[PDB]
Order: structure tokens, then C-alpha cells, then sequence
């Protein structure tokens, strides 16, 4: 109703995957937008390619952008996000094989804001996006 | 209110644009897949960004992905979409800097279905695409 | 806007041609279908291609299904259609060189709402569809 | 000769699956179009394909859409249909690794008669098409 589920996804090309914000997350993300600046892009019914508007639980279901990869596809989130999906993330993390611990191989802001930033970070920690098939 | 309007547009990195295609049309598209198989993916929440659906008219719209400048990235259309939009899509063409005849540069399913065959002809029309920043 | 909620067109392959209905008319075409039952499977899940929606006055547009040979591929509209359209669509049959005639080679519900009651028809009036290369 | 009168095949791309439904059930059907239409349609002047006209019994053969993965495809069918096969479709069920639980995977008119409708039930059980590769 309210849209306090509103999340938006983008791609990252560079890390072969997927980066998520949300709009309580004031700050920038390696797309180069922040959630509200992308929201405003998007605003007036533009859909513009590599950009879409998800519910945050979306993240968690079963068929998460599944036959691209599902979660292991997502490189960067907000912390808060992590926080507060970890629970369901995790055991989706185990359902997927990619291990409980998976979710700290994702980027956070923490890391960085720039995939320049993130990229060493994902690559020391061996994220799976990094090897997937092209996204 | 029957999705009578719906397209579906995809991006194509290496032609450095998007594809469109339309209910209407069966044949197979450079995505690799139909408009049937397309919206099968994303009427499930399969989908991915670089695929979503757009209305119709949203493609001849002022603001179409405007961020990414505009029509100036449709690199292959179906013959009857440019049939059906015709004037309006010219009209827009025009204010857009593009020319009357851009509408002509765009590859469709009698110049092929697979980036490999349309790649050549967008090189030989001189499509505004090419030499765009990256889609 | 673009009027796609008030004609749908479908291809006659034994006609070599296409017929197109509309909204105000009720009754069967020779599609094996009605204006209605259109409608619903184009809001359906099939997602069956050959059934676009239109505005009536895209028949009269200039670029009018161009792809395929213009209007002198339809052999079958309502008669409320022909009456809508009528001198538009005559001045188009002139300049497409099919004369002014043409508009009354074109069979409508009078004539049947079959393909085995209208193609004699067709035949006995010249219809020019029949003589075209397949569509 | 072969009960080609008794019911009709669709594709619902967005359920990875096929609905059947039959001459005894008037219903709605996620086709968005009932029996009697979609009969109508095959009489029908389009030559439109992919509305395969087969005999109940068919469902419950060896080698029934094999070349589409077989009953697994199966997303939606009147109870009516589900009663008149149940037990050779559950023994079917069972030889295809299915369980004999799978029939009541597959939606039906008590579940709904729009993919909208149907779509959340067929995720919440697990139907096998969801997984399948693209129909
Ligand atoms: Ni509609
Ligand atoms: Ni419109
Ligand atoms: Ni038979
Ligand atoms: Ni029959």
C-alpha cells in the first residue's frame, strides 16, 4: 500500500551480478544513484533498462531471479538489509548451496559505494557471481 | 486492460541498444527468445532487469529511458510495430535529432533474428546506437 | 491512447489475407471467433501471436501492416467499419492503385462469417489478395 | 476417431506449463478463452497453431507430450477431468518419479480461472514445470 517493502535492484556489469537498495538507506551505491535519486528516475512510469523496483522479501523467495542465479547473484546490499532479511537470507543461502556464510561474501557500504571499491572485496572473498555465466 | 498494449523490451550490450518485440509477433528476437518465452520468464518474476515490459505507446513517449537517450537505442523492432507506430515514432525521431529515416536504420526480422545477423547492417546503416555511451 | 482496445486483426492464410472486427460488433468473424472471445485470449496466458489489437483508423494510416501489402490485404471487416472508414479508405484504395471499387471486393457479414461462404465471394470480385504473394 | 473432440491443449507460458480442458466444462479457462471458443477458433479460419484437439485417454499414455517433458506439464485441468483420469494419472504420476501426490499440484477451477489466480497456488506446492526447463 505504502511502499515500505520498496527496494530497487540494479545491475552491475563489472561484478556479473546484481546490487540492491533500499529507501531507508540514505547512502550511495555503486550504480552511481542513490535510492532515492533512482527512484526518482524511475518515478513517472520510465522503466529504463538494468533498473527494477522489488519488494524487499522478493529477495528471499524461491524464485528470485532464479534462472540467472538466484541470491548468489547479488554482489552489494545495504547493511540494514542484510540485518534485517538475515535470517530468511541465510537459510535461503543454505537452501541454494552457496553456504550460511554466503551473505558475507556480499559487498556492503561498509566496503564501498564503487564497484572500484567493492571488487577486490568480492574477489578476495571468492563471491560466485564472479565466475557465473555472464549476467 | 487486457495487456492489449504490451511490449517487451531487452537489452542487446553488443549492439549496445535494446530489442522490442510485441504479443502480436511470433518470431524469434536477438534476446534469443520469443515475446511468448519473454513474458513467460517475467509474468512468473523470473525476470532479471534488462528485460521488462513496456507499454506500447511509453516507447514513442518524450521520457521513453530517457536517461539512457531515448529511442535512439532501439536497435530492432518488429516490422509491425514500426508499421503500427509509425507516424508518431517518425514525429519522434525528428525532435529527437535523429533524423525521419532513423526508423529505417533499426534492424527488424526481415534483416534477421540474432545479433550476428542484424550487427552487420546496423554497421552498414550507421545506427546512432553504436557510438552512444555504454547501454 | 493509441485506440489498440477497439479492432483486432487475424490472418486468413486460405484468403491470403486478414480480417479485422471491433468492439461494437457482437457477432462471429471468420476466425471461428468474436470481437470478445479475441479479446479474452488476448488477455489470456496463452500469449498467442497473430492478434494484434489496433485503432481503426491505423487501417487508413499510411504505413498501414506496409510489411505486408497494405489494405489490399483485407478481405473481411464488419460493415459499421466500412461505413467508418469508408472515404478515407477509398482515397487510400486510389493512391494504392487498387480503386475506388476495392472497398466493396472486400467481403463483410452480409457476404458470411465463414471462410467457405466469403472466398467464393472473393474470388468472383478479384480480390487482389488472392493473387499476392503469400503472407 | 481417436476422441480428438474431447478436449484441447494450451500453452501458459507463465506457469512453464500447459492447460487442457474439455467438452464437458464450459468454465472459464486461463487461456482466457472456454472450450466451445477455443473449438470455434480451431474451425476456424487462422490455421493458428499450438491448440492440440486430443482424447481424455491420451493424457494418461506413455508417450503423452513426451517431447514436452510429459505430465509434469500439466498446470491446470477441470476436477472434472481430474476424477474422469485420477487413477491411471496417479499410477502415471508415481512411474514419472511425480509422487502420487502431483494431481493435486495441478490447478484447477476451484482454484481459480485466471494464471493471476493460479500462479501463487502452483508456487506454493512446488509444481514440477515451475523448475522444468522453458516450455
Ligand atoms: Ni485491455
Ligand atoms: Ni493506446
Ligand atoms: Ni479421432
Ligand atoms: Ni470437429
Amino acid at each position: 500500500s505504502c511502499g515500505c517493502h520498496e527496494a530497487i535492484m540494479a545491475i552491475l556489469p563489472e561484478c556479473n551480478g546484481i546490487m540492491i537498495t533500499t529507501r531507508d538507506h540514505a547512502g550511495m551505491t555503486p550504480s552511481g544513484m542513490t535510492f532515492s535519486t533512482l527512484a526518482g528516475m524511475i518515478g513517472g512510469g520510465t522503466q529504463t533498462p538494468g533498473f527494477m523496483g522489488i519488494g524487499r522479501t522478493y529477495i528471499v523467495s524461491k524464485k528470485f531471479i532464479s534462472a540467472d542465479g538466484g541470491i548468489a547473484r547479488i554482489v552489494w546490499m545495504p547493511k540494514s538489509l542484510k540485518d534485517f532479511l538475515h535470517d530468511e537470507f541465510v537459510r535461503r543461502s543454505v537452501e541454494e548451496g552457496l553456504g550460511e556464510d554466503f551473505i558475507d561474501k556480499i559487498a556492503d557500504e561498509t566496503i564501498g559505494t564503487t564497484v572500484d571499491e567493492i571488487l577486490p572485496y568480492l574477489e578476495e572473498k571468492g563471491h560466485p557471481a564472479l565466475t557465473m555465466d555472464p549476467i
